[PDB]
RNA sequence: GAGACAUUGCACCCGGAGUCUC
RNA sequence: GAGACAUUGCACCCGGAGUCUC
């Protein structure tokens, strides 16, 4: 009983705001996990299990573990951010191996 | 007058069969496009500007230069496939760079 | 088609992209 | 909604994914 997230590649915040415009998450979320990294991408969607969260791509743990360890329930625009690991991270970094490596 | 195709990074086959059921272009162009080499992905859709072709994806010109210069005009199921560089090729790889390299 | 109300959630999956007609 | 007929074409873009109602 009682699993765990992990450290794996990147990370994904949840208990987002309740009132942005889906664009602003991006300026917040594409403007913070940057400056003490390089973010690759984000996900944000508007379903279910899409609620309240933004998946955040990096490239290493060591990268987003560093940007989950700055934000650790921080507030945005009105409530505080939780920020959880992704097991899963980029799916495209199971094939992204033909990148050039 | 006349433009000109050129290498760039993949490929794309064009005047493909019009009688396929589309997942037999897969396991053709998906075959064939990886002996001598090592297929990416490939893009095939159903709209206009993608009819009778498909997009394949390598990760070097010098592999899709040695997959076009293998297949050129070569009988699928029942017609010559033309193959053309992809001067755009894979878009992902404008931004890929993050994979790791 | 759209909006409000719900859920505290490991998503990057999926479907369309030429017209014509029943 | 689907099928036939068209185009010989550098696509990987895009839109949905919780219910309730007008």
């Amino acid at each position: 009983a009682v699993p765990e997230t992990r450290p794996n590649h990147t990370i994904y915040i949840n208990n987002l705001n309740e009132k942005i415009k889906k664009d602003e998450l991006k300026k917040s979320l594409h403007a913070i996990f940057s400056r003490f990294g390089q973010i690759l991408d984000i996900l944000v969607s508007r379903s279910l299990k899409m609620r309240g969260q933004a998946f955040v791509i990096f490239k290493e743990v060591s990268s987003a573990t560093n940007a989950l360890r700055s934000m650790q329930g921080f507030p945005f625009y009105d409530k505080p951010m939780r920020i959880q690991y992704a097991k899963t991270d980029s799916d495209i970094i199971a094939k992204m191996k033909g990148t050039f490596v």
